[PDB]
């Protein structure tokens, strides 16, 4: 019944039927995105109708499609052709993965390259990378990728432990050409492996570790109705899932007394981009778009139970599209569960006697992906509090390099030889506001320091100010830490009970925007990850940081195009954009598999509520 | 058997003996604070030899003295007399606490006061708070107190809901005089009640939390030998508690394969200050030292099971001294347990076809002290993977003042005509650093943006920079969180396989630290709040930022004096101080008591280790 229900096998199929009468779906068609349509805006919108959006890949070389289809009426809404060398490339397809390497395996200067480094070609993967936009004027409207080498020894041995430097591919997935072979020289392969469960290195492993048990005797606390609406201390919610951006939160509300009163309308992890700062031109144009390029909900993973999710766990299975339409199952590809998280809130009081203690939860919705050799999990939080936030950890096996004879200011040693370039992960929380509604405005808070003086005679008083953003060109913000810095996002028309506008706080980790050179093309692909917070006037199709097409797209799509329109956000239907990412500098510990390292954000109610809202939470 | 075994009750009882037996400890006298020695630089040293340091009050007015005492030989060591008005006064006595509200109920001024606002004077209670230092000098050398009036309508009420303001009272409470009741104007005493277990405010309590059950079914995988030693997960260390510093960390080491390597000599929070920020002169003198002046040790609950700590929980119950010289048991004073922290390490490799996971872990230590309204909970955590972090969690019931009529700038406003005040929580935490032994250095390390241009034709460049620093002269750092930067603590005589010295790393959370202007009492008295980070060369007597006597007293020692030595501290015995703090706009969510906040630091290892150090856990 509800339009936020996940998608069903059943109406995969239906597309499927759709798009092959429609004569969209041939046999040299590939669907490289499939997902349903959020609602448009309208608050008395009652008539069903799911629809669907498309984009088809034609291996042939044809011109690519978007189609936006209604499974409910079974037709197609609209059809356009895309001009790639425009607007930018379609995601980059799981089939054309293997493409890269069965190409190199038969190029003469692939096979030249590897017969000077005494390389058995049948022991040689690549790993298979998005390409960018640099200086070569031939991939202008191509589907290209990149292909850096890496040997494995046996057909279970790690072979990020061997990388072939010096040496980079260009090649042509759908006319399968190798465009061009760079080989700038012979680097050692480094020569320990790195298999994390051989015995050899992990040594004899532990006896000490004695069993800790959760488990809910009377089952969780949280309710699942219609397959993914959640109901958890007072909290309400609908969980989503997109194969581009994985698990999305809609519909996040709070229910205080009588009233259900919205907070946010829309929660995603809307791009996120890793670039290295190695500028060896072997590696110097890698950056990843896990969400935009790679689409991370195709490679989440099945948790298992006891090991990845602990505790009583409900699973949701979502569906995706395969290349053809079929429908795929994701089973147990997100976990829920509430956990335990501490005193909530204590005093003991002298004079009135009475020792209080409450203890806090927290509901978990996850899911993990894994991207080649990077494993990312995804983490949102609900607390009692009326807290929400948002917790990426950041696992798997860093990628290497050689380590150069003489160092590296880019590169970091992690064994005999073995070398792990510079990057960052960055992400970007794209938070469709609707704090007690949609007519919302965000202001800027800063601490205030007071000089000492009259009326501050002493020196001790200080202060904050808030200041207004009111137009999207006013609404490109940078992080401040020594300022206390934070964002609150207010209605200016609902009120609390001393006539103060309801509001929720946000909290960022302070950590570093993007590093490379303003000039760069990364920089003008990711413009979002150079700034930490943005804010937009609500779109329909405003939904990505990065634009709909991240793949060898030029540039400056998205948000700063966004941003342009100069619109009012001032007590108006708004969007949150926060960056946030890591900065790795890798350390020898990461190696041979990284233990792992987090970032995030959090909002928190500010003057949302009258008064505590877990004052009614029992002792038991 | 251990030197740094907990204080036991007949240690103590041997200490009053010893004092009293010597002349120092007759009817007159009061121990204000009393603690264990930590044993002198030199491995094994002096067989044993327990010694106590003792600060005596004389209720006379007689010259206050500084005692150390050998339990071990019967003897006193020393013994200084104390002129108070240079080195400061001794900490605050519980029994002066009481003193302050009984002289006021006879006062004339303070009943003239109570009289023009219609108040019951056995209805008032005061607030008794340490008093500072400012423009009074009838104060100097003697214990002045100040106290501040709430209104309890009843034995059970919550008197921080009906702050008096416009009135504060000076108080000797060692003659027993009132000095001065200054009297501003007649402010309403908001009238809504604070009681949290009043059902007509919680409402109908919940009765949707279902139960979460953690036990360990074969007990807990940390051992406790010798009444306060640790070892858990190759981890080792000796649990102290202090009366004025609380749970103090010692001897913190890793075993590596058959070597046990030390990380950190002593970790304590050293001290602690809690500035306010409202320039009326009802509270512009408001500042709270905990550690320095009120001794946190003293005021720790006993925490309860189920409620405060849960899961499979092992305590310890600390001794301390009364004023007397009695042992004073702290019944379940610490709790100890390991808990479940999620994912350690995971990945699923597409070429080997092995996927991976594992689960993390921590030991938590933690307590949790009272001192009047607020209640700070106290955590240390161990992880598997070699990371340490602090963690202070912050609730109580708020200060609070009246709201002014047309607002403030620096009081917060949480129910009709009722305000709480700007404030900041300032802790310092005293890192004895000893990376795999004594000679230690300090690096700052800084991210480096690149240009693009010759070298970085791209643009996609980024690096790293780190600074040692030499000398305690230029060891006063700040943070940069735009910048990245961090602090790594290395041995430049311990080097890992790969040749580099072997280090951890400080991460902060780059909060603000203290915004009082550099001319006032609480910046010259609190100088260590003002930077981040400062790094001393060890010396025995150099254990409080704010130096050995903070009560009433001016600058002039602690960390400013100690870094004016300008010692050598590249490859040496070093110390690290971090100062990390909380700055607290109230919100109405934060009344009528207070949801847990929280801040700390952590540290991670920088090449300690040759590669991951949990290659060793199983899978379960
Ligand atoms: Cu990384
Ligand atoms: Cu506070
Ligand atoms: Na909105
Ligand atoms: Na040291």
């Amino acid at each position: 019944a509800s339009p936020f229900r996940l998608a069903s096998a059943g109406e995969i199929s239906e597309v499927q039927g759709i798009l092959r009468t429609a004569g969209l779906l041939g046999p040299e068609k590939r669907i490289a995105y499939l997902g349903v349509l959020d609602p448009a805006r309208g608050a008395g919108s009652e008539a069903e109708d799911r629809r669907f959006r498309v984009f088809i890949h034609d291996v042939s070389g044809a011109r690519p499609q978007e189609v936006t289809v209604s499974v409910t009426n079974g037709t197609v809404i609209s059809a356009v052709e895309l001009d790639t060398a425009a607007t930018g490339e379609l995601p980059v397809l799981e089939e054309e993965f293997e493409v890269v390497e069965q190409l190199l395996a038969t190029d003469e200067r692939w096979l030249k390259a590897l017969a000077a480094r005494n390389l058995d070609v049948s022991k040689v993967r690549v790993a298979p990378l998005s390409a960018g936009v640099f200086e070569y004027a031939e991939e202008r409207g191509r589907r290209i990728l990149r292909g850096l080498a890496f040997v494995q020894d046996f057909p279970e041995d790690s072979a990020w432990a061997h990388p072939v430097d010096g040496l980079v591919a260009y090649v042509d997935v759908v006319s399968k050409e190798v465009t061009r072979v760079i080989d700038t020289g012979v680097f050692p392969v480094p020569a320990e492996h790195g298999n994390y469960t051989d015995p050899e290195l992990t040594g004899p492993l532990r006896t000490t570790q004695k069993p800790i048990s959760i488990t809910q005797p009377e089952g969780p606390s949280f309710t699942v109705t219609g397959g993914n609406h959640i109901e958890w201390e007072k909290w309400s919610l609908d969980v989503g899932f997109d194969v581009r951006e994985g698990v999305v939160l809609h519909n996040i509300a709070f229910r205080d007394g009588d009233r259900l009163r919205p907070i946010i309308n829309r929660a995603s992890i809307a791009e996120m981009v890793v670039p290295y700062g190695d500028p060896s031109p072997i590696r110097s144009w890698q950056n990843y778009f896990d969400t935009g390029e790679y689409l991370v909900g195709q490679y989440a993973n099945s948790l298992e139970l006891g090991c990845d999710c602990l505790g009583d766990i409900t699973y949701l299975s979502p569906v995706i599209s395969d290349a053809f339409g079929n429908p795929r199952e994701i089973r147990n590809g997100i976990c829920m569960h509430e956990e335990d998280w501490g005193i909530l809130a204590k005093h003991s009081d002298l004079w009135s006697g009475i020792n209080y203690t409450r203890r806090n939860r927290r509901m978990v919705i996850s899911f993990f992906t894994t991207i080649g050799n990077y494993d990312y999990g995804f983490y949102w939080y609900l607390y009692l509090d009326g807290t929400i936030e948002f917790e990426a950890k950041a696992t798997g096996v860093v990628f290497t390099s050689a380590f150069p004879e003489g160092g590296s200011d880019n590169i970091s040693q992690l064994a005999p030889g073995l070398g792990a370039p510079f990057h960052q992960h960055i992400f970007s929380a794209r938070l469709d506001m609707a704090i007690d509604g949609f007519t919302n405005r965000v202001e800027e808070e800063d601490v205030v320091r007071q000089t000492m003086g009259p009326g501050n005679e002493r020196g001790n008083a200080f202060s904050r100010k808030r200041t207004v953003l009111t137009r999207e060109s006013e609404a490109v913000r940078e992080a401040d830490a020594r300022t206390g810095r934070t964002w609150i996002i207010s209605n200016p028309e609902s009120k609390n009970r001393l006539n103060e506008p309801v509001g929720y706080k946000l909290h960022a980790h302070n950590q570093p925007t993007l590093l490379a050179d303003p000039g760069s093309s990364i920089a003008r692909r990711a413009a979002f990850a150079t700034k930490d917070l943005w804010v937009t006037r609500y779109a329909d199709d405003e939904r990505y940081p990065t634009g709909d097409f991240v793949n060898q797209h030029s540039g400056g799509a998205g948000l700063p195009s966004y941003i342009a329109q100069d619109r009012d956000i001032d007590g108006q239907d708004i969007v949150v954009w926060h960056t946030f990412g890591l900065t790795h500098f890798p350390r020898v510990e990461d190696w041979p598999i990284m233990p792992v390292d987090t970032v995030g954000f959090k909002l928190r109610p500010e003057g949302f509520f009258d008064r505590s809202p877990v004052l009614d939470v029992p002792a038991n």
